[PDB]
């Protein structure tokens, strides 16, 4: 840990990156390289120490550490495309070999966990940022109900296989708009999800490939065993492969995100903006 008089010797400080979570992160300018980065402060050690050195393309990194004062400071690695679904929804053009890029990166930096040992746990559409505001901009892992693991609800012990669940169910909306699990009280909708009760509707999968639907069945099942694992799925046609149609779903995709998952812009947003005014 570098120690620091005060943080301040090394960054100045702009804003914070948004509401709710993201007003725990400020975006900072490198004094020396004038480099734009995003600073957590962890008022006062070896999940930190873990963390530091955890390195793939998609998830977020740490790239530094400061100790000022009774305080951590992780510097981590800065994105700028803002969320899955804003972006999604002001698309135009999104396809299945679009949510196929998306879900290998996911499965590409879940497995990367698994094999260090790591199991996500709390893995949701939330914690997806794009990397920057660039068309081809890649999702990453940002943080380190339908979403949660059978299994885990049951009480019964997880696995690593929680996370393939998760990504199974974050397939589907990507490929519909709406969750797989839904329903007006809770209980009810609980014994859909602990029974993995879902369907690939009428309307909406009219012209999503089979081979797509194949993909999710085997990541939403119920048995942890007969659940594909992340390396499974990522041998799949859909991802390693040429299964994935190019036909436009945008609109009822885009339809549907806006009437399934509406929420303010003041209560969990990340002001791309101020990134991108810094930039």
């Amino acid at each position: 840990w570098k120690q620091a008089e005060d943080i301040r010797d090394i960054y100045d400080f702009r804003d914070v990156l948004g509401t709710g979570a993201f007003s725990e992160v400020i975006l900072a300018e490198d004094k020396r390289t004038q480099k734009l980065v995003a600073i957590k402060c962890i008022a006062k050690e070896n999940e930190i120490a873990v963390l530091h050195k955890i390195k793939h393309p998609n998830i977020v990194a740490l790239d530094d550490i400061y100790e000022s004062g009774g305080h951590l400071y992780l510097i981590m690695q800065l994105v700028s495309g803002g969320e899955l679904f804003d972006r999604i929804v002001e698309k135009g053009f999104y396809t299945e070999r679009d949510a196929s890029r998306l879900i290998f990166q996911v499965l590409d930096a879940v497995k990367y966990l698994h094999d260090l040992g790591i199991v996500h746990r709390d893995l949701k559409p939330e914690n997806l940022l794009y990397y920057s505001l660039d068309e081809d901009s890649k999702i990453m892992i940002s943080d380190f109900p339908g979403y949660v693991a059978p299994e885990v609800l049951a009480q019964k012990p997880y696995s690593k296989a929680v996370d393939c669940w998760s990504i199974g169910v974050i397939a589907y909306i990507l490929l519909c708009g709406y969750p797989p699990f839904y329903d007006e009280n809770d209980a009810k909708l609980f014994e859909q999800i602990l029974k993995a009760e879902y369907e690939f509707d009428s309307p909406y999968w009219d012209d999503i490939s089979d081979s797509a639907k194949d993909f999710i069945r085997h990541l939403m099942e119920k048995d942890p065993e007969k659940r594909f694992t992340c390396e499974q799925a990522l041998q799949h046609p859909w991802i390693a492969g040429d299964t994935a149609l190019d036909k436009n779903i945008h609109q009822s995709v885009s339809e549907q995100i806006k009437k399934n998952f509406a929420k303010s812009k003041w209560k969990q947003a990340f002001n791309a903006t101020a990134v991108v005014r810094h930039m």
